[PDB]
C-alpha cells in the first residue's frame, strides 16, 4: 500500500554505511524562499536519523529535516537555527511532513499531516543558500567512495516518496492539498517525483 | 493495472540524459507504407516528449511521432510534413495512439483511443523510408553511451506498452480490433510486442 | 497468477540471441529410462520452439522438446527419432507437457494436460544416454560466450515452471498426479524445481 | 504472503555451492546469554539444512540452527553440544523457531510455534562466545572466492524473514509475543530485521 | 618506440564494430579556422580508414581526416568538399599530418612530414563549423549502443598520438616546429594531448 | 621479445578451465583449400595442446591443429584424417608451424621452421569445409558460458602470435617467407593479425 | 624512467571530473607537527594544481599542497594561513617537494630539491588537526557518486610517486637523505609508498 | 628484472583488508611428505609475514611458511610446531627459500638462497595432510568477500615467483639445482609455476 495515489517509492531495508539517495535537480538551487514535502515510513527512529540534507563544500548544513525520538527538527543555515515540533513522529505509518522558509524576515514553519506544529521568526533573516551543493535523502552529506562511507548512525530506514521542492512559500490552501487523497499528481518546480533524477544507491531500492 | 489484458510494460521514472529504450527488429525496416499503434500513459508532457523515433544518419527525422501538451504530432519525412491532433491527451490515464502513411498517394491519418483525429494528403508523396536506421523509444537519436548523453527536455516519463508496427495500412477494423479490451496479442510483423527485443537503459524498467 | 500451486516461474520477455536459462544437475545425466514434465504459456510459436534440450559434444540432439505450430515433438537420440502430437497446444494457456522413454524397447510417449496424446514402440532401442553433456531450457546447444551465436529463430518467448526429471517412467497414476492442483510440491530427483540449479542468461528473469 | 505482518523476506530459489547472505552486527558478538529467533518456511530438508551460522576461525561451530528431516538441532560451542527436536518441523509452512542459552551454567531450550519443545541443563557451561567471527544465514561457512567452495549438501532452499538475535535470555511472555501474529515490530539489538545489514549473495533475493 | 618524445599512445589492436575513442573538448567547437594534428603508424590502410571525424546531428561530416590507399584526404562542411594529396602515406611508419582551414575565404591546407602537400581555395567559404557535436578517433559517429553498430570496414588498426587543435590557422614556422623532434610539449588550446580527456572503448588500449 | 618483428602477442598464464581466446573472421569460412600459419612457444607440452580449432554444431573436428609430447598433429575432416610430424617441437622457444590442404586430391603437409616435415595423399578427398562455425585459438569448442565447461587438460599455456589463415595453398616460396625476420606484416586474408577481431577470455591478456 | 629509485607510480593521463587518487591510512591523522614529502612530474600547470589536499567536514582545506604557474602554496589551516615558495617549479621534470609544520610555534617550511625555499613564524599556532577526514591525491574533496561532481580546473596531469607522511619535522639531515638517489626505501609511518592502500580512480592507473 | 629467467610475476602494492592470491591445484593435497620453493622480494617487513598459507575448516594452520623482522619461520601442522631460521632474509632484493617434511619421522628443513638454514626433527610425527582445504599467498585465511576482510597486519608487500610444491622430498642436488640461473623451467607435480591456475584478487596484478 502506499500513502496518497501515489505509485512508487525507494526502500531502504537497512542503514549501513552505503545506502542513501542522490538527487539531481535541473535548475540552479539558489533560494530565496522554499517549500519542501515529503512522504515518511519509519521502520525504527534513532538519536537522529536524516531524511534529506542538501550542504555545500564551505556549509555542510544549509538545508536539514530530521527526526529525533519523537520530534521533527527543522534546520536552515547552520546547526544553531532549528525548528523543533514536539510529539509529532510516529513508527511504520505513512505520514506528511512539509515545512516553508522565508528569508526576507525568517518565516519557517513545520506542518504534519496538514496541520500547523511549529513556528518562530527571525531565523537565518537576509540569509541566501548557494549553488553547487550536494542534494540527498536518507543519508548526510559526507565521503563516497573514499574513507570508511556515512555515519551509519544517522541513516535512515524505512519508505520514502513525494518527494518535492518549490521555489516559494505555499500558501495554506496548497499546504493543505499537497497532503490530500488526490495530491500525488502536483509536484515541485525546483524537484518534482517522477519527473526528476533520483539514484538510489548502496542498496535502496525502487518499487512498485 | 495495464491496459488491454497486457502483462508487461516499461517504467520510466525520470526524464534524464541517459534514459531510453532500444528497438532491434528482425527484418529490414524499407518500407513504403506502414502502420504503428502504443499505449502510454503520461507523467508530465513538456512541449515535445518523443515515444517512439526512428532516423539515419543522414535524415534523424524519418518518423517520429510525439506529445506537446494536449496536442499529437505525427512526423513522415522531415519536420516539414506532420500531422497534428489537437486535444487528444492526457495526463495519468491509459491512452491508444496509432498512425497510418501511405507513401503511394501521401494519406497519413492519426486515430486516438480508435476514433479518427487528424488526416492529411501529399504528404511525403514519392518517398521511400530507407533501411539500416536506429529505432529507440522515448528519446531521440542522439549520442547514447559518449557524449553529453540525450537532451532530458525530450525525454518520457510513464509508462508504455503494446508497441506494434506493421508494413501495410491496417484498416479500419483492425484498427478498432486493435485498442480492444483483448486486443494485447495481436501483434504486428515488423515489430511485435513480446516477439522483438527491446532493451531498457540507463534508468528504464520492466514490470513484468 | 501461477499454474496449479507454483509460486516461481521463469519469463522470456523477448526471443533474441542471447536470452536462455541453463540448468546444473547434481547428479550424472547417464539414463537408461527417464520420465520429464513441464508447465509451458506460449506467447508466439514459430516452426520450431525449443522448450528444453540436452546434448552433447558428438550429438547435440540427445534428447529435445519443442513445439511447431499447433504440435508437439518429442525427440531421443537423433532427428530420425521424433515422436509428434497433434492440435494440443495454445498460445497464452498453462498447458502441461510430460514425456517418457524406455531404453529396453524403445517405448516414449507424450501427455498433454494429463490426458495421452502420442505413443510408438521401438524408437531408440538399446541406446543410452551419454553424461557430461549441457542441459538448457529455451534454447539449444550453441555458442554464447560470443556475442551471441543463438538462432534467434528457435528460442522461446513466454513463461515456463514445474521442470521435473526422474530418472525412471513413472505410472499412470503418478503422470495423472503431477498434472493436478497441488503439484508443485512433486518435483524429480535428477531435476527438482526449486532444488536444482537454474540460471537465466540474456534477458531471462525470476518472476516469483 | 508472509507471516506476522512482516513485509520484506529472503529468497532462495535452489541450493547451489554460491547461494549465501552475510549478516553484520553494529556491535560485537561477545555474548553471556543470547536468544535468536528468526521465521522459516523450507522447501526441501536434507540431512542437515543450515539456517543461521556463527563461527570464528578456531571454532566454525560457535552457534548452529538446522534442520535434519522433521527435527530441529541447536548447537552451542561445538558438536557434542547439541539439543534436538524430535517431530516439529514440516515443509511449505511457515513456522516459527526461537531458542535460548545461558552461560551460567548451561539453560538451553528451543520453542516451536510459541511452545516448549526441548529442554537440557550443564551445556556448554562457562563458556563464553568469542568476538570477530562471521554471521551467514542459510550456509556454514567456508570460503566465497574459491569459485565457490560452500557444500551445496548443507544450503538452504526457500524463504527466511524476521531474524533477530538478543543478548539476554527472554522470558514466556517475551517468546509468546515475538511469535504472536503482530510481532514483527519487536527487534532484537545484538541484530534486528530491518535495521542491521544483511547481504544476500549468489542468487538470493530480497521480496517485498 | 614512439616519435617526437611522447609517452603514450593509444593501440587499436584490431578494426571491429564497437572499437574506438572519444574525445571531451572543455570549450565549444564553435570555430571560424581551425588547425588540427596528429602522428599516426597505420597498420592496413582500407578503401576509407577514418584518423578522427566531428558531426553534429544535422550534418554528420563537418570535419574529417582519413586515409584511402596511399592518400590523404581531407574534408571540411561536407563530403563535396575535400582535399586530397596523394602517394604521401606508407604502413608501419611514424607520420605526422597537419592541416589548416580558414572560412574567411576558404583557405585549406595539408602538410605532410613538415612539407606542403596540397592546398586549395574557396573551400565552404563562409561557412561556420557548428557547436554540440561529437568529436572521435577511429571511426565515425553513429553506432553506438546498437550491438555493435558502427561499421567495421571504415575502422582503424595501428597507433595514435600527438592530438592537438587549434583555434586559429598556424603558421608555417609553428606548423615545421610541431612534426620536430622537441615538439611533444607542443599542446593546442582546443584539444591538447595529455590534458583533454580521451577515453577509449571497445578494445583501444593505453600504452606507455 | 617477439619473432620475426611482431609487436604484439597473447599470453596464457596458466591452463584452466575458462582460459581461450576467440576469432571472428570477417567473411565466411567456407574453404576449399586453405593455409594457416601461426607462431608459438610452449610452457609445457601435455599429451594433447590444442593451439587453434575451427568446428561446427554437427562436426567439432572440421580443422584442428595441436600438439602432442613431441609431435604436431595436424587434423582435417575428423579424427581418423590425421597428419603427424615426429620430434620437430620445443618448449620455451619461438617456432613457427605452418600447413596447407587441398581438397581436389587432399593433399595435405606440415612444415616447421621453413621446412618440410610432413605430407600426404587422398586424405578428405572431395570434403568441404561447412561455414557458420566456431574459431578459438587454445582451446576446444565447448560450452563457455555454462561456467567453465573446457576441459583444462587440452587447454594451452605460453605465448601465441602471427595467426593467419589464408584461402589458397600458398607455393614453397611464400611459405619460407612467412616465417623470415620480415615477415609479420604478411598477414592473411580470411584471418589477419592486427586486423581481425580475436578477442582472449578468462585470463588471457594482450602483451606489447 | 623513474625518478630516484621507485619502481612504482601513479599515471594521470588528463584531468576531468572523475580522476583522482585516495590514500586510507592504517592511524589516526591527528597531529600536532607533521613532514610529507613527494616525487612530481607535471605536464601542464594552471591557475591552481592540486597534489595531496587533507579536509574534514567542517573545514576542507586542513592541509593542501598545489601548485600555481610558476609557485608552490603550501597551506595548513585555511586559506589565509599559506607559504608561497616562487619560480621554483618545471614541467616535464622530476622535482622533489618536502614541507615541514610545528603547532607549537608555528614554524613551516618548503624545501625544493633539498634546499629551503620558504619559511614563516606564527602559522595555525595553537592548531591541532583533527581527525576522521579524507586524503586524496590530485585533486580536492567536492564529490564521488554525483556522475563525477570534481572541478576539472583543479585537477593533476602528470606522475606522482613517493608519496609519504612523517608524525614529526624531519631534520635538515633526514630531508636532504629523503631526496637522495637511493631514498625510496626511506618511507613514513603514518603513510609510507608501498605500504599503504593509494586505489586510483576514474582514469589513473599504476605504471612500473 | 627478475630472477633465474622468469617471464611473470605478481605484484602487492600495498597491504591492505583484500588483497590476496589464490591458488586452484589440480589434484588432491593430501600429503605425506612435500617441497615447496618460492622466490620473494619483501618491500616491508613486519612482526609476522604471510607468504603462503594451506588451511582447512577444522585446522586453518595445516602448513604455513612466513618472515618474522629477520627470521623465517616455517609451521607444519599447528602453531607449536615450527622452524626458525635466522638472520636470513633482507629487503629489497631476490631470495630463494626452499623447505622439505617428511611424516615418517618428522624431518623437517630450510634452504635459504642454496644454503641449509636450519633442520629439526619428532616434528609432526605421523601426521597425515588433509585434503580440500585453501592455499593462498600473501595472506592467512578467508574473509575475502563479507566476513569484514582480512588482518592488514599479516598481509604481504613485494614481489613474488616461483611458487612450486612436489609431493616428494627433494634432493640435494636438486634443491641447488631450483635456486639456479636456469631454474624457472623446473615445476613441480602438485603446483607449477605457469600451468597452475592463479588468480589474483583485491589489488593484486601479473607483471611482465
Ligand atoms: C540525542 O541527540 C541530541 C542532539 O542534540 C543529544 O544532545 C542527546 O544527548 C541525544 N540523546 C541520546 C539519548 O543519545
Ligand atoms: C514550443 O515549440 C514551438 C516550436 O514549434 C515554439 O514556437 C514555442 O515557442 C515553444 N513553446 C514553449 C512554451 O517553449
Ligand atoms: C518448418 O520446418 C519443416 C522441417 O521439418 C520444413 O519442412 C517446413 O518447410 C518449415 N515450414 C516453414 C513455414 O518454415
Ligand atoms: C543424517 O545425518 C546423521 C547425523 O547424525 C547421520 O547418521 C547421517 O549423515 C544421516 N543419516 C541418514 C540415515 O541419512
Ligand atoms: C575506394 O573508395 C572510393 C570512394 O570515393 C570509391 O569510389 C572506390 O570505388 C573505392 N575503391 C575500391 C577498390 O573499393
Ligand atoms: C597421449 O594421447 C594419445 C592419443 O592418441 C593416447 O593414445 C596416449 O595413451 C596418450 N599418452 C599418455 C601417456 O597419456
Ligand atoms: C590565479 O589564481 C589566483 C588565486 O589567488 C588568482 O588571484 C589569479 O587571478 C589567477 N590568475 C589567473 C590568470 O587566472
Ligand atoms: C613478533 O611476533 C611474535 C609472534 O610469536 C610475538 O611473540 C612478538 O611479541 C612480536 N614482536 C613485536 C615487537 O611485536
Amino acid at each position: 500500500w502506499l500513502p496518497a495515489g501515489c505509485e512508487t517509492a525507494i526502500l531502504f531495508p537497512m542503514r549501513s554505511k552505503k545506502i542513501f539517495g542522490s538527487v539531481h535537480p535541473v535548475r540552479p538551487m539558489r533560494l530565496e524562499s522554499f517549500s519542501a514535502c515529503i512522504w515518511v515510513k519509519a521502520t525504527d527512529v534513532l538519536n537522529k536519523t536524516i531524511l534529506f540534507s542538501y550542504g555545500t563544500k564551505r556549509n555542510p548544513y544549509e538545508i536539514q529535516l530530521y527526526l529525533s525520538y519523537q520530534s521533527i527538527v527543522f534546520v536552515v543555515g547552520g546547526e544553531e537555527n532549528k525548528l523543533v515540533a514536539e510529539a509529532m513522529v510516529s513508527l511504520g505509518r505513512w505520514t506528511h511532513l512539509c515545512g516553508t522558509w522565508n528569508s526576507e524576515e525568517g518565516l519557517t514553519s513545520l506542518w504534519v499531516n496538514g496541520e500547523l506544529a511549529a513556528t518562530t521568526v527571525e531565523m537565518a533573516t537576509g540569509h541566501i543558500v548557494p549553488e553547487g551543493g550536494i542534494l540527498q535523502i536518507g543519508q548526510e552529506k559526507n565521503g563516497c567512495c573514499v574513507g570508511g562511507g556515512f555515519d551509519e548512525t544517522l541513516a535512515f530506514s524505512g519508505r520514502l516518496t513525494g518527494f518535492n521542492i518549490w521555489d516559494s512559500v505555499l500558501s495554506n490552501e496548497e499546504i493543505r492539498e499537497t497532503g490530500g487523497a488526490e495530491s500525488c499528481h502536483i509536484r515541485g518546480n525546483i524537484v518534482g517525483w517522477g519527473v526528476t533524477e533520483i539514484q538510489p544507491h548502496g542498496g535502496a531500492q525502487y518499487v512498485s
